[PDB]
């Protein structure tokens, strides 16, 4: 006998360039928590249903997990874009959802069954602008790019634009693209002609990486900030040596000294031979929230005896009240499921000259 927890993440499509890191973190969590006896001796079982890259696939995944797999709760989906369309399905069904990495404004407000462990763009994004200004105090002109078809990219760009204004900088252009675009020559040239000192990009991984590369090819020599959708070593293959120097805010640090982070980090490094990425840590934290909430609930009200609809509702109620020492730090939730947490960082992509390898270097 095991307790089923659904994992609805992008395991296929270009969205999997983000989702696969989340999957990795979830699998590390499953082993970590089951090796500690699961839920008071009862193992958890993570049930993976691929969402693919769109809304319909996410709705399908959620419905399968809820109806066929009888899960007590869902971790997912990967994108804010998917969450806005699919999370209402879980809300209506009274099945908890914990989002690992979805940072658009408005997600916890979807309903009483929607929580997230990832602080939103309003507190994440400004960090990287401040870091850019620290590295070059003479930045004056800023060009902003965003993926107009993606909910998170639109939410993130709003924050970047406001931060640029609040820092007293000149916003010389805002250029739009689609996450499915590979070619950005016109937008990149448009921006380059305005002589920006800083370029900010809010897209996802393949698109963001291609845009970074093309900006450099077209002769742009200024600073570049990537938003959260570029926050993966999967961009390295796309921009190669030309990824070097990109600044990306972080909501997780491998060097955070919490005991569970040490365990998580060591498990990750030993397997993948590099530091755990943010998305992996976030997915681990989401699974942790479910395991620790299930343990707390089970101690007060034995879960093996609770029928599924009531188990889902009681689990949701419990998780919202919990305090968790996770790889992300100590976190908890507001009454509507927003994360309460502290500490952000900024990292900078450092590529080897040949462009075949790189790393994220955390700024001190
Ligand atoms: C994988 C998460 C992505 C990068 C973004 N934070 C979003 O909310 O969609
Ligand atoms: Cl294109
Ligand atoms: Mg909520």
């Amino acid at each position: 006998n095991t307790i089923p927890i659904g994992i609805a993440l992008a395991q296929t499509s270009n969205v999997a360039l983000l989702g696969q890191e989340q999957v990795a973190g979830a699998k590390i969590a499953e082993k970590y928590f089951n090796d500690k006896g699961g839920v008071n001796g009862t193992p958890i079982k993570l049930i993976f249903q691929d969402t693919a890259g769109d809304e319909a696939g996410t709705i399908n995944a959620f419905q399968t997990l809820i109806n066929k797999d009888k899960v007590v709760g869902i971790v997912g989906p990967t994108l804010s874009q998917q969450a806005f369309s699919a999370n209402p399905i879980a809300e209506r069904a009274k099945v908890p959802v914990v989002g690992p990495s979805n940072t658009a404004k408005g997600i916890p407000e979807i309903g009483d069954y929607v929580a997230r462990v990832s602080a939103p763009v309003s507190v994440v994004a400004p960090n990287s602008v401040k870091a850019a200004l620290k590295q070059n105090p003479n930045i004056k002109k800023v060009a902003v790019f965003f993926a107009q078809n993606d909910a998170f990219s639109k939410s993130e760009t709003e924050i970047f634009q406001q931060t640029v204004k609040d820092q007293g900088l000149e916003l010389v252009t805002v250029q739009k693209f689609q996450t499915t675009d590979t070619d950005f020559q016109s937008q990149a040239t448009n921006a380059i002609n305005l002589k920006p000192d800083l370029v900010i990009i809010s897209g996802l991984a393949a698109d963001g990486g291609n845009l970074v590369r093309q900006l450099r090819e077209l002769g742009y020599q200024g600073a570049i900030i990537g938003g959260d959708g570029l926050n993966t070593s999967n961009v390295f293959a796309v921009c190669k040596a030309l990824c070097d120097g990109v600044l990306i805010a972080q909501a997780y640090s491998p060097e955070y000294t919490g005991e569970i982070n040490k365990a998580f980090r060591q498990a990750y490094v030993d397997q993948y031979k590099k530091e755990p990425p943010q998305f992996s840590a976030q997915a681990f934290a989401a699974v942790q929230v479910y395991v620790e909430s299930l343990k707390a609930l089970d101690t007060k009200n034995k879960v093996s005896k609770i029928q599924l609809p009531e188990l889902r509702t009681e689990l949701n109620k419990q998780l919202l009240t919990g305090k968790y020492n996770t790889p992300l730090g100590e976190i908890s939730f507001t009454p509507i499921g927003e994360v309460v947490q502290k500490d952000f960082y900024v990292a900078q992509i450092k590529m080897e000259k040949d462009g075949s390898q790189g790393k994220f270097t955390f700024l001190k």
